[PDB]
């Protein structure tokens, strides 16, 4: 019946989570880093998504380079997705856009996200 949760989608807010999970048509975990996240906590989750195919979606401004800095030095493994910068942060992004953002990465996403 069920097939394994291997997605994982790290976000920097409480209000990116709901967004995107929102959209999502198939299971897929997602971490909320509240803001800044420390090296060692990032280091700890590097090792236990070991196996995990896993994205980060940031914000188009100066706090959301700093989290993908800190990815791209601590955390290698995961795959960048950006929005437009037209609408800055994902908490301004409207639904449809965010859903073709992770279609665009094979992601399942609902249909009525897309109307
Ligand atoms: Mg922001």
């Amino acid at each position: 019946a069920m097939r394994r949760v291997e997605k994982v989608i790290i976000v920097e807010g409480r209000s990116d989570k709901q967004k995107v999970a929102a959209v999502l048509n198939e299971p897929v975990v997602i971490v909320c880093t509240n803001g800044t996240i420390s090296d060692a906590r990032l280091e700890e989750l590097a090792d236990e998504l070991e196996g995990y195919d896993v994205y980060l979606l940031a914000d188009a401004d100066e706090a959301g380079e700093k989290l993908r800095r800190q990815f791209r030095r601590m955390f290698p493994e995961a795959e960048h997705l950006y929005i437009d910068r037209a609408y800055r942060e994902v908490a301004a992004a409207p639904i449809w856009h965010l859903a073709q953002v992770l279609l665009r990465a094979r992601f399942d996403v609902r249909i009525e996200s897309l109307m």
